[PDB]
């Protein structure tokens, strides 16, 4: 029941609306925020990239963020992309539970 | 020392409102600061129904002794039912910039 | 595969994000760096509320390095003292993890 953030990155807005709507759909995530316009900068097979990217944040539970993220990879188009859980230690009540309510 | 601090999460309907949402809790002393990032898609059932709304994301900086209070302001000022209000916790920062964080409230 | 974290550092600009950002990858400080432009950044600074328009970055490196990076993050910020806090990465991906890992 205790809540945890899942950080994901889409290469574009449709890819990272259809992959929400899945996730919402399979009920493994509660919420999803899509943030466009951002720029994401690494080393890949020795050169460094650039990419143009979506900022995904999503809200779920400890109990379904293995799940969320399975299904998150299964149906990216990149091999490896983006999947970070980070712990919520607090949060509203009444959001709280609107969010496992959800799941 | 500095007491921890920690990062709310929360989304507006509209750039107007979210930076109402944030003078108010800064001028309360509840948020050392407010990063404002408009441009931003929220989906999520509601009722059983798929929603799909633009959003303006907020993240709020304060100290974990302020947390309750900031969100109970955001909770009253804020226009929807069930806004998002999520607390994150800071495990490290710079020294410095956490002072002011602290200073500043 | 060492904890990971994330990082929240603030530029005054893309062109500042995005040298940051290849400075810190450079000397393996961090193995990604997300920048969102267009972002407002609201405080009080001795009795003005200022609102500058930012770049917000996101940075992913391990526990082993936070220190290191947020201190070339630092001197390499036209700012005295930008914002820089570290959140914990509680889980994530085993592959991606890897990899941020073997980035470092």
């Amino acid at each position: 029941t205790a809540v945890v953030v899942v950080l994901c990155t889409a290469p574009d807005e449709a890819t990272a609306q259809d992959l929400a709507a899945k996730v919402l759909a399979e009920k493994l995530a509660a919420c999803a925020t899509l943030i466009p316009g951002a720029t994401s900068l690494y080393y890949w097979e020795g050169k460094l990239e650039q990419e143009y990217e979506v900022q995904m944040i999503l809200k779920t539970t400890v109990s379904h963020q293995q799940a969320l993220l399975e299904c998150l990879k299964s149906h990216h188009p990149y091999q490896t992309p983006e999947l970070l859980v980070l712990p919520v230690t607090h949060g509203d009540t009444d959001y709280l539970s609107w969010l496992n309510a959800s799941l």
